[PDB]
This record gives structure tokens, C-alpha cells and sequence, in this order.
């Protein structure tokens, strides 16, 4: 079998180190289609199957129509083939890193969260309840130190097994309030029959994600910008408050000193 993998995370998560650990010398650098941003790909073989990896440039959030990397990441997460998205997270910086994790989880594409730098976490005497973390995120969570070649080889076994099983998702109970949820419900029908959850596309449209908006006909686009004006409060602040509230609750149940 040939499996397609996308790797994504904040800058300084250890993504390059993990990528190198997985692929070694079998890496290439080219360009993302349409632009001049470098595109890194790699591969490895494990137990007879091929794993084709595409790295995404490090970003802290998906595109929200503000102000190139965020646009490339949004494009790939919405439209690039992948049997699984690997979200690399710095375990010592959970509240900030898991912001993009929640945006990725809303898409409902198969994904796993890799908590990196568990060795750095141990030095701080912090313990993470990984079963609780899996419960809050609704996707598999694997923990490691990507600077450890043995843990990366074990990760390959676990990743291969998950890909063969198929990844079981429980979608996140993120509720944005009666008002915003009514706007989501209003837009969802125009985003049906797409490769990604219609709910997630409606939220991204309201967040003004350029990859979503750019594909809309003028009348669709007008309907989106109308529902944006219907929101009594600032959408970017609204969705951040909802996401960071959830993450505060997550960290209270997962993180112990
Ligand atoms: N303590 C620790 N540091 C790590 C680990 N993986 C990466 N790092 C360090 O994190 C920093 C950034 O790693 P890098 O792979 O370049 O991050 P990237 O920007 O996400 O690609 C580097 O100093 C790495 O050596 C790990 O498992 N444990």
C-alpha cells in the first residue's frame, strides 16, 4: 500500500527533527504549486508499505484573511490528499499549540496529534494524562521525543497500525454560542458535498478564510459577508474565546505538576 501523510504544526514544535527522523536522506525540496514557497517531501518504507510525506511550513493558525504560509497550510489542509494529517505539538506549550489543533479537528479529516519534547516536559516535572487528552480532542494522541531514534522507530509502528485500522474520530463538542451557531447553520448548506465537513467550511468562511471565500461565486460571497455583518460581536475574537476556553478546560484535566 502507499500512504500519503501531511505534517503540520507551529514553528519550533520539532517538526523538522521528526521529519528527518522519519525520512532520513530520502527527502526532496521543490515548490508549492502556483507560488515560490519551498515544498519539502520525503518517503520511507515500513513493513512493505510506502509512506509519502509532505511537510507544511510552520503556522500558528489557518488562514483568516488577514494582512503566505497560512494560505499554503489552509490550502493543503482543505484540499491536499492525505490518509492522515500528523499535527506535531510541543507538549511544553499546550495552550498555544492546540489552537491550530482545534481548527484541524473541526475539518474532520483523519489526523493524529504527536506530542513532541516529552523529555523537556519531564524536566519540568509536568505529567500529562494522555487518555484524557485523547478524550478532549477525539483523535489519537501519540507522545514522544523526536530527538530519540528508538521512539521514532516505535512511532512508525504505531502510525502504520493506525493507518491500516483506519482512524476513528469523535468530533469535538465545540459550541460557539446560539448566535454564531445560527450563522453556521445558515451557511452550512452551501458547503455540502465537499471533501471537508460543511460545518468546518462555514466556520472558515465566517473567519474569512481566503481559500474558502475565493472559490465562491459573487452571490455566495455576498451571502457570506452578510452573515458576517449579522454577528453583533467580532468574529475573530469570538472564535478565539471559544477555542481558548475549551483549551483552558482541557489543560485543567490533562496537566498535573
Ligand atoms: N528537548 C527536545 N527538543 C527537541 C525535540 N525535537 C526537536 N527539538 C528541538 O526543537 C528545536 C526546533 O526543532 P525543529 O525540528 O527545527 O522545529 P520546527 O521549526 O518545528 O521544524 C530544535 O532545537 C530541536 O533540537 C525533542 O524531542 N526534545
Amino acid at each position: 500500500s502507499k500512504y500519503q501523510v501531511l505534517t503540520v504544526g507551529n514553528p519550533n514544535s520539532g517538526k523538522t527533527t521528526l521529519f528527518n527522523g522519519l525520512t532520513g536522506a530520502k527527502q526532496q525540496v521543490g515548490n508549492w504549486a502556483g507560488v515560490t514557497v519551498e515544498k519539502k517531501t520525503g518517503s520511507f518504507v515500513h513493513a512493505g508499505d510506502e509512506f509519502s510525506l509532505t511537510d507544511l511550513p510552520g503556522i500558528y493558525a489557518l488562514d483568516s484573511g488577514n494582512d503566505i504560509d497560512e494560505s499554503i497550510a489552509s490550502r493543503a489542509v482543505l484540499t491536499h490528499p492525505a490518509d492522515v494529517i500528523i499535527n506535531v505539538v510541543d507538549a511544553t506549550c499546550l495552550e498555544r499549540s492546540l489552537y491550530m489543533t482545534l481548527q484541524l479537528r473541526e475539518l474532520r479529516r483523519p489526523m493524529i496529534v504527536v506530542l513532541n519534547k516529552m523529555d523537556a516536559l519531564k524536566r519540568e516535572r509536568v505529567h500529562l494524562d494522555l487518555k484524557q487528552l485523547e478524550a478532549f480532542l477525539g483523535c489519537p494522541v501519540l507522545a514522544l521525543s523526536a530527538n530519540n531514534k528508538e521512539q521514532v522507530r516505535r512511532f512508525k509502528e504505531k502510525l502504520h497500525k493506525l493507518l491500516v485500522q483506519g482512524i476513528a474520530l469523535k468530533q469535538i463538542e465545540l459550541h460557539y454560542g446560539a448566535e454564531f451557531e445560527s450563522l453556521i447553520h445558515e451557511l452550512e448548506p452551501m458547503f455540502a458535498e465537499q471533501a471537508v465537513s460543511a460545518r468546518a467550511l462555514a466556520i472558515r468562511a465566517l473567519e474569512n478564510d481566503r481559500l474558502v471565500i475565493n472559490g465562491l461565486k459573487e452571490a455566495e460571497r455576498q451571502n457570506v459577508e452578510q452573515r458576517q455583518h449579522e454577528c453583533q460581536v467580532d468574529i475573530d475574537l469570538l472564535v478565539a474565546n471559544v477555542r481558548y476556553t475549551y483549551l483552558h478546560e482541557l489543560c485543567t484535566h490533562v496537566r498535573r505538576t
